[PDB]
C-alpha cells in the first residue's frame, strides 16, 4: 500500500503547481508550441469560413485577435470599450445599475467629442437619454449595440482577415489543427471504472493544464456493440459550452483505446459526497444549492433539444469552487423538434414511470430524475432503493407514492413530490413552462437564479483542496479484459469519426488560461533593443553612451 499513497501524493502535487515557475509545463514547452511557417498556413486559410461570428466573438483566441486588432486604431478601439461598458451594465444590479449606465451614456454619446460611429443617426441617441433615466431596463441599448456589431462585422472585419493580426490566428489555428496522442499528456493515478474503461486524471505536456481522462477501451465496446454510445457522448459533449456540463477538449485513440479528454472536478462525484462523507445526506441549504445548479444544467441541455437519461450521484461532479457539471452522456440524445422519442434506458432506480413503460416522450425523465435527486440528498437514501432485484424496484416506481422522513422542510416536500409526479404531463418542468416553473418553486425563494448561472453565487461548500474525493487506487474494481475478439477494418473506419483532436473554444481557452497565448502571441520586445553595433561591428550615428562607458571607465 505504498503504490495509495505514492499515487496520492503525486496527483496533488501537479494538482498544487508542477515543477516551480513553470506551472506544470514541461521544459521543451516553446519547442512543442512552435509556430509553423506562413506558406503553411494557406491550405488552411482557404478552409476557414470568413465567418464574423465565428472568427471574432465565438473562439476566444480569434476573439482576442481582433480586439487586439482593433487596439491599432481609436474609432475601432472605443466601440469595443463600447460593447464592454453594456456588457457589463447588464449584468450590473438594480441599485448600482443607473449610476454605471450614466458614466457610458457621458463617455460614449457626448455630443460635443467624435463619433461612435460614421453614421449615426440623431434621433436614436435622444431616446436613450430619455429612457434610461426613468426606467434603466436591460435592453437599453440594443439599438446601439446592434448597430456597433453591423459595423464591425462588415469593413473593419474585412481589414482585419487582410492583416497581420490574422496571420497570427492562422498560425494559433494550425496548432489546435496538430494531431493529438497519448505523448500529448501525462497520465495519472485512476479516479474511477467506467462502463467501458478508466476514468484517471492526466495533464497536457506543453501547456500544464489539468483534465480528466475518460478511457473507453476499443475491445469493450465491440463486444457490448457500443459504438453509438461512444460517438453520442463525444459529438455532444462536442458541441455543448454549458457551465454546468463538463466540457470536452480533446478526443484521441491509442492501441487500446479511445478517450475523451474532460473538465477536471477536483470535488469529487455527488455519490461520494452524499454516503462516504460523514452522516449520509445534505443540509437543506445545500442540497437545494445543487439542485438548482444541475436544473440550470439541463435548462441549459435542454434548450439545444438534448434530453440527458442519465442524471444520478455518480454522473453530478463538483468543481474546485464546490460548483457542479453534468457528466456521463453516453446515454444522451437529441430531440427534433415537434417529435417524440421512445427508448427503454438509464439507471434503474432513476428512470421514470414513462421509460419504464416504453412510452415515448420528450424532456419528462429528466426532470423526474432531478426530483429523486433531490430526494436523496436530503433523506441520505434513494427513494426506491440493502440489496433489491429490478421488477420490484420498477413496480414500487410506478405504482406506490414517494415516502417521506422528516428532515424534509414544507416546501422542500411539495417540489419533490411535484417532481416526481408520475403523470409526465402533469409532472413539474413538463406542463410547459420548461425549467422557468421549476426555478419559480418558492423553494428557490433566496436565490437569484439571473446570478447563479452566471457563476456569481457562492456555494455553501468548498471543498479542501488538499482533499482527494474518491477511493484509493486498489480499493476499485477492474472487470475481466475479456479476449476472443480481434479487431478490423470495419472499426478502424469508426475510430476515424471518432478521434477528431483538439475541441476549438476549449482548446483555444486551454492556451489562454496557462498565459501560453500571451506569453508566445505577442511579438516585437523580445530581441529588439535596438543593437550597440552595426553588421559590419561599427557603431551607428551617434554611438549608444552605454558603449563608450562599458568600453573604457
Ligand atoms: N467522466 C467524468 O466526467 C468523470 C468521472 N469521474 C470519476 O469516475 C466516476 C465515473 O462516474 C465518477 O464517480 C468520478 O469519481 C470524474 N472525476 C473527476 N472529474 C471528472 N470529469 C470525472
Amino acid at each position: 500500500e505504498l503504490e495509495n499513497i505514492v499515487a496520492n501524493t503525486v496527483l496533488l502535487k501537479a494538482r498544487e503547481g508542477g515543477g516551480g515557475n513553470r506551472k506544470g509545463k514541461s521544459k521543451k514547452w516553446r519547442q512543442m508550441l512552435q509556430f509553423p511557417h506562413i506558406s503553411q498556413c494557406e491550405e488552411l486559410r482557404l478552409s476557414l469560413e470568413r465567418d464574423y461570428h465565428s472568427l471574432c466573438e465565438r473562439q476566444p483566441i480569434g476573439r482576442l485577435l481582433f480586439r487586439e486588432f482593433c487596439a491599432t486604431r481609436p474609432e475601432l478601439s472605443r466601440c469595443v470599450a463600447f460593447l464592454d461598458g453594456v456588457a457589463e451594465y447588464e449584468v450590473t444590479p438594480d441599485d448600482k445599475r443607473k449610476a454605471c449606465g450614466r458614466q457610458l451614456t457621458q463617455n460614449f454619446l457626448s455630443h460635443t467629442g467624435p463619433d461612435l460611429i460614421p453614421e449615426v443617426p440623431r434621433q436614436l441617441v435622444t431616446n436613450c437619454t430619455q429612457r434610461l433615466e426613468q426606467g434603466p431596463c436591460k435592453d437599453l441599448f440594443q439599438e446601439l449595440t446592434r448597430l456597433t456589431h453591423e459595423y464591425l462585422s462588415v469593413a473593419p472585419f474585412a481589414d482585419y482577415l487582410d492583416s497581420i493580426y490574422f496571420n497570427r490566428f492562422l498560425q494559433w489555428k494550425w496548432l489546435e489543427r496538430q494531431p493529438v496522442t497519448k505523448n500529448t499528456f501525462r497520465q495519472y493515478r485512476v479516479l474511477g471504472k467506467g462502463g467501458f474503461g478508466e476514468v484517471c486524471a492526466c495533464q497536457v505536456r506543453a501547456t500544464g493544464k489539468m483534465y480528466a481522462c475518460k478511457k473507453l477501451e476499443k475491445k469493450r465496446i465491440k463486444k457490448r456493440k457500443g459504438e453509438a454510445m461512444a460517438l453520442n457522448e463525444k459529438q455532444i459533449l462536442e458541441k455543448v459550452n454549458s457551465r454546468f456540463v463538463v466540457s470536452l477538449a480533446y478526443a484521441y485513440e491509442t492501441k487500446d483505446a479511445l478517450c475523451l479528454v474532460l473538465t477536471l472536478m477536483n470535488g469529487g462525484d455527488l455519490k461520494f459526497h452524499i454516503y462516504h462523507m460523514g452522516q449520509a445526506g445534505f443540509p437543506e441549504a445545500r442540497a437545494v444549492f445543487y439542485a438548482a445548479e444541475i436544473c440550470c444544467g439541463l435548462e441549459d441541455l435542454h434548450r439545444e433539444r438534448i434530453v440527458y437519461r442519465d442524471l444520478k450521484p455518480e454522473n453530478i461532479l463538483l468543481d474546485d469552487h464546490g460548483h457542479i457539471r453534468i457528466s456521463d452522456l453516453g446515454l444522451a440524445v437529441h430531440v427534433p423538434e415537434g417529435q417524440t422519442i421512445k427508448g427503454r434506458v438509464g439507471t434503474v432506480g432513476y428512470m421514470a414511470p414513462e421509460v419504464v413503460k416504453n412510452e415515448r416522450y420528450t424532456f419528462s425523465p429528466d426532470w423526474w430524475a432531478l426530483g429523486c435527486l433531490l430526494y436523496e440528498m436530503i433523506a441520505g437514501q434513494s427513494p426506491f432503493q440493502k440489496k433489491i432485484k429490478r421488477e420490484e424496484v420498477e413496480r414500487l416506481v410506478k405504482e406506490v407514492p414517494e415516502e417521506y422522513s422528516e428532515r424534509f422542510s414544507p416546501q422542500a416536500r411539495s417540489l419533490c413530490s411535484q417532481l416526481l409526479c408520475k403523470d409526465p404531463a402533469e409532472r413539474l418542468g413538463c406542463r410547459g413552462g420548461s425549467a422557468r416553473e421549476v426555478k419559480e418553486h418558492p423553494l428557490f425563494k433566496k436565490l437569484n437564479f439571473k446570478r447563479l448561472g452566471a457563476g456569481m453565487l457562492e456555494p455553501p461548500f468548498k471543498p479542501d483542496p488538499q482533499a482527494i474525493y474518491c477511493k484509493d487506487v486498489l480499493d476499485i474494481e477492474q472487470f475481466s479484459t475479456v479476449k476472443g475478439v480481434e479487431l478490423e477494418p470495419t472499426d478502424q473506419d469508426f475510430y476515424q469519426k471518432f478521434a477528431t483532436g483538439s475541441v476549438p473554444i476549449p482548446w483555444q481557452n486551454e492556451m489562454v488560461e496557462t498565459e501560453c497565448f500571451q506569453e508566445l502571441n505577442v511579438f516585437g520586445l523580445d530581441g529588439s533593443v535596438p543593437p550597440d553595433l552595426d553588421w559590419k561591428g561599427q557603431p551607428p550615428a551617434p554611438p549608444k553612451k552605454g558603449l563608450l562607458q562599458r568600453l573604457f571607465s
